[PDB]
């Protein structure tokens, strides 16, 4: 447990699902930490959600998942410390960049990124996902806006829950129902409200999309939910008449084959994790 004392507050990084995270300096053995902590409204229900938080991020020990670098001492307000990533939302980053005309043309630090280094980011969130599959953990929301960057494109999947402002468009309301990220969902998850391993490969199909787009649309975006909801329906009666994201300009045909294989009707037709990674990391190079 750390000493909350040791802290130094310093500025707002964003809402987490039950607090807020700040960018902290620590001084004992100038070091950076995101610290997340009860927001100023918390209530007792706030308070077992942020407690519950803490458990699950115990469990998660791997390069391409957040960590849990520790909590505050008993005694003080609650805490979880974790890394500072530099280069923050996965989303917001692509957004700035545009991919490049002439490989290896530019200086360091221009606002362009290659296609291998798309790769790159894919493959390390498909190895996040295969570690967390071995856990038998269904993450339930992946998606770039819950991916986060460090030095050099490292990338740790994270989840800030579905009540942000900045990403309420991606988020389907009923009053009384579970909030659901409905362009990222599997027809049988829109369908019947469950969530698998092989519900988060079709998500992770439609994040290498996303990263695919460098972000700049938003999944169906040309359809309303209602539609995309319906889109399920025809999943389910299966007359070929559902239909699918497109193929990204930045995207060859080889790898747009692997993200349909993601959208398979059939649970067990999907690739794992495992699969995944290893066309992004080694067959994707191919010419
Ligand atoms: N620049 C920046 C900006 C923000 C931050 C941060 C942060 C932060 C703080 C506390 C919790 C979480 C979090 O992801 N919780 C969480 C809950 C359930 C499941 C998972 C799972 F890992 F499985 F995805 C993760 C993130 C760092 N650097």
């Amino acid at each position: 447990d750390f000493p909350r004392s040791r802290l130094r507050f310093k500025e707002k990084l964003g809402e987490g699902q039950f607090g807020e995270v700040h960018l902290c300096e620590v001084d004992s053995p100038p070091l950076l930490v995101a610290v997340k902590i009860l927001r100023p409204d918390a209530t007792k229900n706030a308070r077992n959600d942020f407690l519950k938080e803490v458990k699950i991020m115990s469990r998660l020990k791997d390069p391409n998942i957040i960590r849990l670098l520790g909590v505050c001492v008993q005694d003080d307000p609650l805490c979880m410390i974790t890394d500072y990533m530099e280069n923050g939302d996965l989303n917001q980053f692509l957004s700035a960049h545009q991919l490049e005309d002439k490989a290896a043309e530019g200086a360091p630090g221009d606002p362009t990124i290659s296609y291998p280094m798309l790769l790159h980011v894919a493959a390390q969130i498909a190895s996040g996902m295969r570690y967390l599959a071995t856990l038998n953990f269904v993450h339930r929301d992946l998606a770039t806006r819950n991916c986060l960057v460090g030095e050099n494109f490292t990338i740790k999947i994270a989840d800030f829950g579905m009540s942000r402002n900045l990403y309420a468009g991606d988020y389907y309301r009923v009053q009384g129902r579970a909030v659901l990220p409905i362009r990222w969902m599997a027809w049988e998850c829109i369908l019947m409200g469950k969530f698998t391993t092989a519900s988060d490969v079709w998500a992770f199909g439609v994040t290498l999309w996303e990263v695919l787009m460098l972000c700049r649309a938003q999944p169906f975006g040309q359809l309303t939910d209602e539609q995309v909801i319906e889109n399920a329906g025809e999943f389910f009666r299966d007359q070929g008449r559902q239909v699918y994201l497109s193929r990204p300009p930045a995207c060859p045909q080889g790898l747009y084959e692997l993200m349909l294989r993601c959208w398979s009707r059939e649970s067990e037709q999907r690739p794992p994790f495992s699969q995944l990674h290893r066309f992004l990391a080694e067959d994707a190079l191919n010419t």
